[PDB]
């Protein structure tokens, strides 16, 4: 039979696959998107290389925070359930 | 034997799940989107680089209002449950 | 056991979690996508740059009255849910 | 114990949230699109003001019945629910 | 205590609340970008504008088909349930 | 109390629900993208526009079948509901 | 009273719509983006046709693979459902 | 009555349903995508027809293994469920 | 009768879709638009094109640790069931 803990740990499993379905999303389409500016840029012009890495990494700082920011909140979700009974 | 707070916590960590799932999407390609922009710019004309770190850092400022007014009902939902009984 | 209001209050917290997922969606990707036309025009046009920010605010005052539209009903299904018992 | 309309208000709830949810993304990201096309316009032909503001608010009005719209149905959804017992 | 129609009733619920909501995000979006060729290409050539309405509502409509026929569906899913016992 | 087809239709409810959600997002958005080039090309070159019309009915011929080969199994789903009882 | 093939055929008509949704969201934007490149590359050059529409076919067939494959297996979901008792 | 692998496999059928609908998004996207740059170059530049394939089949090639990575995994979720019972 | 792993691993199944869903529509537009620039890079310059590879291989480097690190928790989930009882 049931127990709380066992509706609280479905729900706390798919909340976290939630977050991270999301997390990789948004950093996958975004590091994509940051790079084709990057790619680009070089291919226009291939001097500018040099100053386009630091607004790249800026960028990609940006979306992976996002991403490993989403991941720790999956942990705490999987791992440290709130309101687990 | 099952009890209400079980059933809310799941539904509050599934709630919480989409709050930050749908965060991070926003985020990370709000922030990539803008990141493109940037990086292009700073190729097209080197020399616009500080000038374009202005618009860039209102955009991605939006951006991450976005994803952490988000991160604090996420928190509200799993951490003070709207509804517990 | 379970009581009427376990259920109701678990489907109000899994609505306004979709409703917030789903502003910050567009929120993030209104305003990336907003920005990086601000970002562009400025880095081709220095001079009268100031003829872009006026409607590029009214683009950030459209997408994001939708962000706070949707909070405000995110509020109303989990601080006053209708059909509460 | 539960009742019908615990499931159905549930349901309401979250067909609310779904609603609003898709209808935040789509103007969201239809507006910053929209918005996009506008500050480049302008940016490109200073002048051109005047006559893109028709097309633009035609764009706008389109993409904000939707969310109106939608907004309408969740409002039937949560506080008429159709098939409610 | 349940009957079946509570149950099938909420399923009609999150499905109408599906189909609208994907509505919403095909409408908004895709008449979003219908309109940013319109304004843009007004912008590039002002004279255009006319002849520019013509693609631009054949665009539209074909957009905002999907929307009211997806609304048509989410009123039979709610108005009149397939499968109500 | 609950049957076997009520948990089957309010699976198949949802089950149409996305499946035509998904088809007027793909719809929505497709044809948007579809008619953004038609559009520009028609700006672009007014007199051999007419060599366009056709690459864009044969793309919208193929989003419209995505969406309407959807619809026909959404029917299924809530009208000849496979595995009903 | 339920019976575990409710259960398990509710999951499949969830599955299967899921497979299709998603089917349809690749498939319409896919096409759509397609056909955005070849009605631009006429547009262009209006004698680049004939060289166009093997790329074109490619990218479709590429397209309309992943919308095929996914509808043989939400067949397989709902016809023959894998685990069923 | 119920039984552990009807739950087990119901979840089994939306995991896999989930996994397949969102690959056929990654895959229909991305395609479209890459192949939209193979059209236009194609477009720009008729004696680049050759040398354009071989970037655009390693695109395809990434794209085209995170779908049928997905697909093995919907397969062993649905033909050889992890945790069954 | 049910008992608590079954709802357990169905959330588990349910979490693990989510994520590799969620995983493939990241990588496969990501990778798409990655390699969009790519194609058209190497259209554009074919003799500096191995300046292209590079930034190509590093975005395409953090798109698919987005997918793979999705893939490990995907397992853990649904191999190593955290909260499993
Ligand atoms: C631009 O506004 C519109 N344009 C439309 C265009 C077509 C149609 I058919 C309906 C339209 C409706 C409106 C607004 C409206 C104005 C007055 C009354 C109701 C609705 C609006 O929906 C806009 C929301 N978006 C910005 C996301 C709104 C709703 C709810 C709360 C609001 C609060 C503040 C401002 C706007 C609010
Ligand atoms: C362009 O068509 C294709 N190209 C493919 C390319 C690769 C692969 I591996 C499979 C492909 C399959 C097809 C079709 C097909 C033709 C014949 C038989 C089965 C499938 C199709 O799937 C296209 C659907 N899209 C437009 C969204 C289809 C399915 C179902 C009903 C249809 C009804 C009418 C027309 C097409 C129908
Ligand atoms: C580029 O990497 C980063 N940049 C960040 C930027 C801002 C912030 I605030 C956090 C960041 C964190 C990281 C990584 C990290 C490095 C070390 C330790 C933890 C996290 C990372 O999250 C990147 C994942 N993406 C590629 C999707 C990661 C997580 C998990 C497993 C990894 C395995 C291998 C490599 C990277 C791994």
């Amino acid at each position: 039979e049931l127990d709380p803990n066992a509706l609280i740990t479905a729900g706390a499993l798919i909340g976290g696959g939630l977050i991270m379905g999301g997390g990789a999303i948004g950093a996958g389409i975004g590091d994509g998107i940051a790079g084709n500016a990057l790619i680009s840029g070089i291919a226009r012009q291939p001097e500018a290389q040099g100053r386009l890495f630091t607004p790249f990494f800026i960028t990609v700082g940006l979306v992976e925070a996002a991403y490993f920011i989403n991941l720790a909140f999956m942990a705490l979700f999987v791992f440290a359930t709130p309101g687990l009974q």
